[PDB]
């Protein structure tokens, strides 16, 4: 019932260009109706991603004047190797300029071909890499996770059964590892709890299995946990998220997400014969493990970043705000997934747009009119992000056609939430008006970047 | 009803320490419950003041990495002057560390001991310089502006009839020149309408007398031209300010204020006799014509502010962000200046607290209690603040007894808005409880920035 | 004979502590002797490495605070895309986080199981992306360049007889791309001139084989063919980089070098087909098209350094204060490798200290001593670098043992160079006091970058 | 014999536009043979004055980044009066825009009509102040100070006989105060020794007279006094500094000098009732006591920057570099004045253009001269900036006929110095061909800013 005002005050602003409907209409024309194509300078309120979006602080902004951009040795690096030692327990840390780097590493040096990767849902780049090397995918997250409908906490949690099942099925020496992801992405951002982490952690540790998470949204899942898991009511953002960790050997982590920066990235392990391993890899790959393909004044601004993401204050209202959006929606009746995530809101574009068949492509549809209608740039994750199959050469028809409202941190304010929830409602109340869609141009490979469509 | 949604977003946040209600009463005991010496740092919201605490763009912090440092022929300058000239439409330009320092150079300049100067009401640092040059300063503002109940647009107004009158019972001859404020900041940000401006101009050019405008907020004044003078409901701000200043002589400005800066002024006039001995003169004071006692860096972002703050959809969140706080006060039936300002909400101590008198310090109370319940600083503008008598060595008794809550521009969001207002309207609820205030130690000089108190 | 002075000011300065010679013996000892474990806080001068140690310019600076960090369509991105296109004229451009993101790319898209690439002697991780993807290096450059005596022009030249022998024995379609790298690292910063640039495409335009420059240091090669290729004299950079060029079918390039960044490169091709293929890769290793692993901001300041490396001036005392540090060694008859390159100069520790066995680590040991004796750090490019064999077991026994100097862009002075150039003519002097070491430590993997070392 | 290098590294470049000596022909033509009037960016060296023009470090510019712009209670302000109070050594600090500023609120408070001011030379700014406020300046610094041509150490050191004297014939009661500036700027920047110091306050203490610094370049005194006054050899810089305070009541200082800064300024004393008065003066001319016309960021910038210049090497460095540049100009026998002070050198054009009569402007053509030939631009400080008496309405005809080059801190190479020193020695060996200038243009105020001259 009651939203915290920012805890921060603005330091400096982003200028924007309002401009009017009419030229939004003639911006989306010549997108193709493609929200990807739209040029960032042509928009107001962009929530395509909540990756490298952030907001940074002062403290931040100092940070990225005294970089030390020394090949070895570098005192930022230092800074971010004891701040993510002290806050995440790992032994070892190598960075890497995004997550997606430390997963490529992971994965080569984790994976024997033949082998399995068992793991709450997925992410594509994350699963690229495991497949890539050789790896067979198992989902083993609880059902419930899978029903957009299901208003239900940790609906990331792992479902022991499976997970048990696996390892009888198949064998422990045939399981490369576990990868737990916090939050599951997929799932709309949804968490963890707790005690499935310290439950997968008593089995894996049983059988010796290894275990690494996807910590890219950590922080907002140790809010969660801080919220709704009974006896940590008092625990600190900073003990929760401590011992979060401690239930894994090692983590790929994506700084552009909750540790408040525009870019960067680390592997996290214990193990000393893979942190050996790994530091010839890197070199190859992202570079130095002095400082893995990112600037000196970089990693300063993740150490530093990590940190604030610590306060509990900051994340209380980084979560509250985008339940904020998914609440001013569900009191309409728009049908969005349940129960909002920690960094976005899905729409269901199908029972959004009843009237239109999927071929019709609904999600892109909303979004394109979702642009015209504000002025705020939404992702597509439907039929048209699906693809369309190799083989058969046809269009994979994903469970849900949504439309997805990523929320940066720290850059935008709840009036900004009113524009696109007052938007999307008007829309709502007129979904018969939204037009269906179709192609006029379809690329080979990477079609939802860069397609471009007409309404039917 | 509808108040706009940031026409911005963030792009650098400042971080504040949310501290505990006991540890602002502990603070504000240390400060002698003087907001004036209570440390920025233990401030959440600070509406202290509009000047020079404003949120720079990222394209001014850009401007701010290419300042051309040089003693003479800077290219920050260049820029500047250009932008004035075509904004302002003035002749030459004369940069100046800040407002005051115009003030004091128009002052010598223009004033011969003895002469008058009339305007709209007067702000302290401007009379000063005024009478410290042998000049008589008359109030010809018409005598509603003064009536802080009176809910009547364009109240700084000038009374073209104590005009005529004053060039009737002095002669032209003997007033300096006419200082037309824009808005006026003693009656709470009031505005003048053009049509004042253009009536004033054409009396004053009948007997060839100066008007010089103090333009510190002229583009707050700009935007209720717009939105509630007849015929410049289609004009742009831009527009507006143009015709605004073709009315004047010249004009001393405060970029703190609306050319959204932390530093810096300029004084602008088209008299070239003027502006050589205004070269002249800048030299001893602020430094050489070509800088003025600004670094390069400074004149560049100044140059971009003023341009940024022609943007109307900036503007008309700016001010009606403030008339957000006085609408959410006044419908809980809190005291406070009607209309509001442009810049500021002005809280009525009097009517606050009726069960203190004057001489208990009632705004000044009210002040204490606002950061100790709600930790935002507001502004003591009573009794404290008009000091005591020289001859009678006893305190001055204003006729408003107000708290001011001034609005830095880009800095806080509604949320904010509502902290205050909230904080403020549940005091109001048990204004009985707000106690009265005595001296403990009052400094002669600047008491109110530095006088210490205990409660009675 | 003559050295220009520096073609810019000095805007800001990185402070430096200066240890004694006492301390900095100790910080040696400490380090194992390995100049790669010293803490870039203990160095003076650091000739590590020229890789993203470039000090950039208040205009990228400027550009380092309009970073529009979208995740598509920003505005910095269309900015690089835009310069590069202009300067190097290929028609599409993939940024990546670093010149290895970009081979790694190429590589993959390239090459085809037992093919071959020929190339102009080698780097390091552009040939293990080259190998990994199924592929034979086979180096083609003159013979010459293997003379580290030999002062000869533009050694970084290609055989043309050992190309077109190899088309001979090979089979043009069994070549997947011809790799000419500018300068030539691997001879000590060599240039290649632009008539054999002209001939190599030729006859590989014969025989439809692919041309792809590693470009890292492109501009450093213009300047030597603007001061010794006949016919060039008059020619602008600009135009000698665009000739340069039109003779590739695309290139990787390592912004960190010669585009005065600190981080980012990015990967050029003009076949659309090839350019579809890696957007597509580029996805799951560095990020979208639209950023490759970049910040928005880091796309503007790479497309800023670009352009200012075209200006001649600044070029021209870029390589000629390297050259200034060559000559000063050569004059009092310390052993370097000739002709001195563009980005670094070479010492012979084997001529250096001809009373140590290359097993007693000359380089590592000479390294050691230029810190403690200056304070400036070299990096070994000898027996400990080239590692031991991996069936054998065994020291690798390199052709060259040297300790490289490499000078970053626009950090230093010729004053610095003279601490650095009196540091080892002294040392030099007293060469038989150079005492051989011992590993007391030696790593498996990366043995350079951490192994310790003590005294024989 | 020996030159010391860079104590720091280039963190970023100011880039400069290196046009031919035809253009710089055609703009000197259009700046009228004078050089105030030449663009900033028209010039490759900027030797006009070190005031303002320094090169700020790392670490200032991340102090930059987290300016806290309350208008009271920053923490930026806590930050310098702790760092003031600790280096100096004074009670209180009252921060102004600049220097000026500082001197016209000390002016005013401590200096009564009639009242006789005493000092080692004088500066415009300072001295008008003094005058301004009613008082007679008297100077009593000693003779040989006055002689261009001795090369004696200190001649910034007051004449005890002079004070004693005054205090004689005019009587203690009747000497506002002491102002002893450090360094001396009129003289050529010459230094006052510790000894001259405490003699002087001995004997004013005695009849409780007041001594106030202009401690603008105090820094460059101490590092002279370490380097020539017997018994400091060993005393730290921060050492010396502290006790030169010792022996004074206050003082105004211009951050824009040795402070490293861009802008600012302060004022600093013991006396409480001065402090109090001070107070009230500030808020009316510079702003409020808590920033005094100052942006919060540049607090921390000057609080940072004081701290720099303790650092010995950087002074060392700093006075050495112009001691450099009158080196190799004495050694060609160039006319210069002696010996070179801690900031500029000054060359004699009386002797440098024996060809040329004082109203033929050879400083003035020298300068211009300077630039045509080297880019280089300088100020003059002969009978053009002299001016002309009110009077009999003719040129004053100074003593020195001088063409100053002042070197900003941290800006400039050694290899700049050449630049400017090989120009000059060219010029110098065909000085006969140096032409006479006249007025075509003279301004009745600053002449000596916008007058413009032509060749006779
Ligand atoms: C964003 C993300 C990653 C990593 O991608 P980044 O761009 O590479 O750093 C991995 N997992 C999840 C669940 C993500 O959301
Ligand atoms: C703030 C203000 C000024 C100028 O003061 P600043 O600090 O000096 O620049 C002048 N007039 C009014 C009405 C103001 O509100
Ligand atoms: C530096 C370099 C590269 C690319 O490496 P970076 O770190 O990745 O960008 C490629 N070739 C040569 C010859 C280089 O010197
Ligand atoms: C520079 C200087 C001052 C002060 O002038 P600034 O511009 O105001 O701060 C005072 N005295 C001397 C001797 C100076 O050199």
């Amino acid at each position: 019932m009651n939203y915290p005002a920012e805890p921060f005050r603005i330091k400096s602003v982003e200028t924007v260009s309002m401009i009017s409907r009419d030229e939004r209409v003639k911006k989306m024309q010549e997108a193709g109706y493609n929200t990807f194509l739209l040029n960032s300078k042509d928009i107001y309120i962009d929530l395509l991603t909540d990756s490298g979006t952030n907001a940074m602080s002062d403290k931040q902004w100092a940070g990225m004047m005294i970089g030390d951009e020394a090949y070895a040795g570098s005192e930022n690096f230092y800074h971010l190797e004891k701040t993510v030692k002290e806050l995440f327990g790992f032994k070892h840390i190598v960075p890497t300029h995004q997550g997606r780097g430390a997963e490529n590493l992971l994965s080569q040096l984790a994976i024997k071909p033949g082998q399995y990767v068992a793991g709450n849902m997925y992410f594509t780049t994350t699963r690229f890499h495991q497949e890539k090397n050789g790896a067979t995918f198992v989902d083993i997250v609880r059902d419930e996770a899978h029903d957009a409908s299901l208003n239900l906490p940790f609906k990331g949690d792992i479902d022991l059964n499976k997970l048990a099942t696996l390892i009888k099925e198949k064998g422990a020496e045939n399981i490369a590892y576990i990868c737990l992801a916090v939050t599951v992405n997929l799932a709309g951002g949804q968490p963890v709890s707790m005690a499935n982490m310290r439950a997968v952690h008593e089995m894996a540790s049983t059988y010796g299995i290894k275990i690494f998470y996807d910590a890219t949204r950590c922080v907002e899942n140790a809010y969660f946990i801080k919220e709704q898991e009974a006896g940590y009511e008092n625990v600190s953002i900073k003990d929760i998220v401590h011992e979060m960790f401690s239930y894994a050997d090692g983590c790929t982590m994506s700084g552009k997400k909750d540790c408040l920066v525009n870019i960067g990235g680390f592997l996290c392990m214990n193990d000393e014969e893979m942190f050996s391993a790994a530091k010839e890899l890197v070199v190859v790959y992202e570079g130095m493990p002095s400082y893995g393909g990112l600037a000196g004044r970089d990693m300063e601004a993740m150490a530093i970043g990590l940190r604030e993401a610590m306060q509990y204050e900051y994340i209380e209202h980084r979560v509250k705000q985008v339940r904020y959006l998914g609440d001013k929606l569900r009191e309409a009746g728009v049908p969005i997934v349940e129960p909002t995530g920690g960094h976005a809101v899905f729409l269901d574009a199908r029972r959004f747009c009843p009237h239109l068949t999927q071929d019709q492509f609904p999600a892109q549809s909303l979004a394109a009119s979702i642009y015209m209608e504000t002025g705020v740039r939404s992702m597509e994750r439907g039929i048209v992000s699906a693809g369309r199959s190799k083989e058969t050469g046809e269009n994979h028809r994903p469970k849900l056609e949504t439309v997805r409202l990523t929320i940066p941190r720290r850059v935008y304010t709840y009036a900004h939430m009113d524009v696109v929830a007052d938007g999307i409602i008007k829309l709502y109340q007129h979904k018969e008006d939204i037009r269906g869609l179709t192609f006029v141009y379809e690329p080979k490979q990477l079609r939802f970047f860069t397609a471009r469509f007409d309404f039917i």
